[PDB]
């Protein structure tokens, strides 16, 4: 193995506009949000990370910030209240937004860079973007990886045209990490290495 074991404990949380798009039905939600982790799981696999579903929080009644247009806005917001209330539920490594909501600038994810376990940054807000759960499980991986330190796949550092950091996502997306987003991990995990990530659940 390439990589040290570590672990990330993920909390995902399931706004009201979600809720709603799935019939209000929570046992329909809890499955496509598992089916989204084992998916991620995979393709953490050869980062020797292990992911796990330490929460699933689903906004049945009413959003809890203001999910709006702005992603970045959004994102902030999340973290504010991840950090203010969702960690105080039960603690995680970081936490994935889900919406429904058509963000601005034909947007369907965004993420704080190499912020990971970070209490307000360790954040993503994804957009349930396709019918195809890997469609979304993929974003919400490129997500986590820009919060592990990636930037985008860049064709004077690797060859890789459809791997998870691609700058743009496509129908042929593939479930790889290119040579670029290992190299970034790597030196993550050599500048900044967190602790929260070194803890088995």
């Amino acid at each position: 193995q390439r990589f040290p074991q570590r672990y990330i404990e993920l909390a995902i949380v399931v706004d009201h506009g979600m809720y709603t798009k799935y019939s209000s039905n929570f046992k329909k939600i809890r499955k496509r949000v598992h089916q989204m982790v084992s998916n991620i799981n995979e393709m953490c696999r050869p980062l020797n990370i292990a992911i796990t579903l330490a929460l699933l929080d689903v906004w049945s009644e009413k959003d809890f910030i203001t999910v709006q247009a702005d992603a970045p806005t959004t994102a902030g917001l999340f973290g504010d209240w991840r950090e203010r209330v969702l960690l105080k539920k039960k603690n995680h490594d970081h936490a994935q937004l889900l919406t429904d909501t058509n963000f601005a600038r034909n947007t369907i994810g965004w993420a704080y860079v190499g912020r990971m376990c970070d209490e307000k940054y360790s954040v993503a807000v994804v957009k349930d973007h396709s019918s195809k759960v890997f469609m979304v499980a993929v974003t919400m991986t490129h997500e986590l990886g820009h919060n592990l330190g990636m930037e985008h796949d860049d064709k004077d550092k690797c060859k890789c045209t459809t791997c998870i950091m691609s700058a743009v996502i496509s129908d042929k997306q593939s479930k790889l990490f290119s040579d670029c987003s290992k190299d970034y991990y790597q030196t993550f995990l050599t500048n900044d290495n967190p602790q929260c990530i070194l803890n088995a659940p």
